């Protein structure tokens, strides 16, 4: 179908952080999507934004109304499953934010039902379009590092006071972080053969997991995600190692700031990030460096996967299937922290 003549009637659920920042400003701003409807309780916090407001106090309306094709879900963690499932039932492609579902049991069963239903399931794993993790994609694509050995990759703040994140995730950082960097490294380096996993609570007041150091096993390979809420000094996002160079890079994607500012789509210079990082390459026995041009962040990108994907023209941009995959080892570091151990990856097809 068209994107120029042709729209995908969208209807999103509730208006949190998630609504108001992300998914609202990127399906609005993406030609063949029309955002038909919002459920919420306050319609006035909509409205300030979003007029027209064709908001509905209950999402079963979203579902009952005939021609929306497609439903997001990024409310409390626990309704995503009830809400999902209403939403295939009444025959309707489906969005579901982070974390994808309370349960495993849960999630297979929503890829098993919108699986027989022939319906688009898909979860947003948005930093897949972050403008470093884009630019290192491009990087390993053209091979300069050499064979890569070493990744490492932070989110590391500094907020050493107690009222960011409520409420809890036992959580707790983990829950909230673990998923957008585990993703990145299956993409980029597919299962590792072991995790291990150390969570930690560093912050005196802390109220859930508020550290953790992560440890995937390759054959001739490491990667190691790390977070934490005690870092004053700023800390490299990625460090990658190769056997003839390596990339590290400072910063966070842009994108999510600017959306919180209200920005809406297009814009000239959307998610231009000018913080570049640094490539070091052995020569001849002789180590150069420069800086390597940050390919922009591109959100957008998810949105118009999903809209061509409805159409039949493209594949799923994030298959539940992946976003499975991503909630398996979630559990596993859990697992490896409570028994402090590299526990093995299983059950593969
Ligand atoms: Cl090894």
């Amino acid at each position: 179908s068209n994107a120029m003549a042709d729209k995908i009637k969208v209807g999103l659920l509730g208006y949190g952080y998630a609504s108001k920042t992300f998914h609202a400003p990127l399906i609005m701003g993406t030609p063949g999507l029309e955002l038909a409807g919002v459920s919420s309780s306050d319609a006035s916090k909509v409205h300030a934004d979003w007029p027209a407001i064709p908001v509905v106090s209950d999402p079963q309306m979203l579902f009952n109304d005939p021609s929306i094709d497609l439903i997001v879900i990024p409310t409390p963690n626990d309704t995503h499953f009830p809400l999902a499932q209403s939403a295939l039932a009444a025959g309707k492609h489906v969005v579901v934010d982070k974390p994808f579902t309370v349960t495993l049991s849960q999630a297979n069963a929503l890829k098993e039902h919108a699986d027989d239903a022939g319906l688009l399931l898909s979860v947003f794993h948005n930093r897949r379009w972050d403008s470093d993790f884009l630019t290192l994609k491009t990087l390993l694509a053209e091979g300069s590092l050499g064979n890569v050995v070493y990744f490492e990759s932070h989110f590391d703040r500094y907020r050493p006071e107690i009222r960011q994140r409520w409420r809890e995730q036992g959580g707790g950082i983990w829950y909230d972080l673990g998923p957008h960097l585990l993703d990145q490294a299956l993409q980029l380096f597919g299962l590792p053969e072991t995790l291990n996993v150390d969570l930690g609570m560093l912050r005196p007041g802390s109220q859930s997991v508020d550290y953790f150091h992560a440890v995937l096993s390759y054959p001739g390979q490491r990667v190691v995600l790390h977070s934490t809420v005690l870092a004053a000094a700023e800390t490299a996002r990625y460090i990658v190692h190769g056997t003839q160079g390596s990339y590290i890079k400072f910063g966070v994607d842009p994108q999510e700031d600017r959306l919180k500012a209200g920005e809406r789509l297009p814009q000239a210079d959307w998610g231009y990030d000018m913080r570049d990082g640094i490539v070091t390459l052995s020569h001849d026995n002789v180590l150069t460096e420069k800086p390597l041009l940050t390919l922009p962040g591109n959100y957008p990108a998810y949105y118009a996967g999903i809209r061509d994907a409805i159409w039949g023209t493209a594949p799923n941009p994030v298959p539940a299937t992946e976003a499975i995959k991503v909630m398996e080892l979630i559990e596993l570091g859990i697992a490896s922290d409570q028994q402090k151990k590299a526990l093995p990856i299983i059950a593969k097809n």
